[PDB]
């Protein structure tokens, strides 16, 4: 018996990590897993690929913004008894049991893995020097800008790079997702789609949603993210800030392991930024205190052979012990309620950050149209920074781009 498992790269080695977690499950009931590790980039296409063919793994990692769509095209087996069999709807925070079914489906789809949500990093040396309280500048977008303005006229320097440090770095080119966006939208009391009058809308070009979004691609045609910053994606600005170019980036909890691993080990433990590493929350803005909360679930292709063996992977995989040694192994935190309280997490000061910002979480609805929108979405998105890379970004310029961005989200939507 050889179980099939497709998973995403969520630790360092991700194959050799994940291999390890199922190991006293392969020994337990004879069996081998064969694990696939696809990269973000691609995952989707391939998943889909398989729903559609039927040709595919045993279990699936899908990222939770992804459960409603793969669900609606009726390939998942249910799992509504393995969620029971791990405590049901109380064992998770209601951020997580949202993204087990397509919203308005009678059965579950997927079952939780590990959560993450988003964070400000900063560099407590690059702060100090700039005479920046994080207190003051993580607590209000006035508190914010002004740090950023510090900053910029800090007159620290990196010691490896013995240059100046970006403010903030965020990536400019066409973003996969609106996870660095949506924040800034809710902070303002936006959202990206509403519910209302019985149907799903746009709210991007919503007064509100677009006070936020002006308010975070401002930032950088103000001079507080650089313009070479501007042409890098998310991957591209989490390597600058390890090579010490960046004062301040948002990211999620698994920065604090990688903080920990050598760079020739797929970490950056050797640098500056590892050894000065402090994490802050998104700031609170006018409408209150708001952070992209996500992660990974495992769905069962319905069209698998090994749906016994399988469900008691899933019941091993979601259960304490391999939730709390998943997520000491990946940096992320585990999905169980439960789980948070092992002292590899509450004695981690950096994740005990990550750990309290939960509170202000906010998932996206776990819609079949989510991907579409999405895309729709980052399309305009990505035009508008490339009128920041301009100086050019008005907040008229900026209203035409989501009310375009609006009508095509609402013709997916019907
Ligand atoms: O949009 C799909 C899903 O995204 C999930 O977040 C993941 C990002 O998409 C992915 O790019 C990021 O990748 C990390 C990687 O885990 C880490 O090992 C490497 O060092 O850095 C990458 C970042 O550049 O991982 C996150 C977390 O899995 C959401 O969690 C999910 O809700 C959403 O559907
Ligand atoms: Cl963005
Ligand atoms: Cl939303
Ligand atoms: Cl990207």
């Amino acid at each position: 018996k050889t179980l099939e498992v497709w998973i995403m790269p969520n630790s360092p080695q991700p194959a050799e990590d994940f291999k390890a977690l199922v190991a006293p499950f392969e020994k337990a009931h004879g069996v081998e897993v064969k694990v696939t590790v696809l990269d973000w980039g691609v995952a989707w296409t391939k998943i889909t690929t398989a729903a559609t063919s039927g040709v595919g793994p045993d279990l699936t990692q899908l990222g939770t913004t992804w459960v409603g769509a793969i669900s609606a095209m009726g390939v998942l087996e249910p799992v509504d008894d393995v969620l029971e069999a791990l405590g049901g709807e109380k064992a998770y925070l209601p951020a997580v049991w949202r993204t087990t079914r397509l919203e308005g489906a009678r059965q579950a789809t997927a079952v939780p893995w590990f959560s993450e949500l988003r964070a400000f990093y900063y560099r407590t040396d690059a702060l100090k020097a700039a005479g920046v309280n994080p207190a003051e500048m993580f607590a209000s977008w006035q508190g914010f800008e002004a740090g950023l303005a510090r900053l910029k006229a800090s007159s620290f320097r990196d010691p490896e790079t013995k240059a100046p440090l970006a403010p903030l770095c965020t990536p400019g080119r066409t973003p996969r997702t609106l996870h660095n966006a949506a924040p800034w939208i809710w902070g303002a009391g936006g959202e990206i789609v509403r519910q209302a009058g019985g149907r799903w809308q746009s709210a991007l070009n919503s007064p509100e949603s677009l006070e936020g979004l002006y308010f975070f691609l401002s930032l950088a045609q103000k001079g507080y993210v650089p313009a070479e910053s501007l042409e890098k994606n998310t991957a591209q600005i989490e390597a600058d800030f390890q090579a010490g170019k960046c004062a301040v980036f948002a990211s999620g909890p698994w920065m604090i392991q990688r903080a920990q691993v050598p760079e020739a080990k797929g970490g950056f433990a050797e640098r500056t930024a590892a050894k000065n590493l402090g994490v802050a929350p998104y700031p609170a803005g006018p409408k209150g205190r708001y952070t992209f909360f996500g992660g990974s679930n495992l769905a069962l292709f319905n069209f698998s052979k090994n749906k016994p063996l399988a469900k008691e992977l899933l019941k091993y995989l979601g259960g304490p012990e391999a939730q709390v040694r998943y997520a000491q192994m990946t940096g992320m935190l585990p999905a169980l309620r439960s789980a948070w309280s092992d002292p590899s997490f509450q004695q981690n000061p950096l994740l005990r950050t990550f750990i309290q910002a939960a509170q202000f979480g906010r998932t996206y609805p776990s819609l079949a149209g989510w991907g579409g929108v999405e895309n729709l979405a980052v399309q305009h998105l990505g035009m508008a920074w490339d009128l920041v890379a301009q100086g050019r970004l008005t907040r008229e310029a900026l209203k035409d781009l989501m009310d375009k961005a609006s009508a095509a989200i609402n013709q997916a939507l019907r």
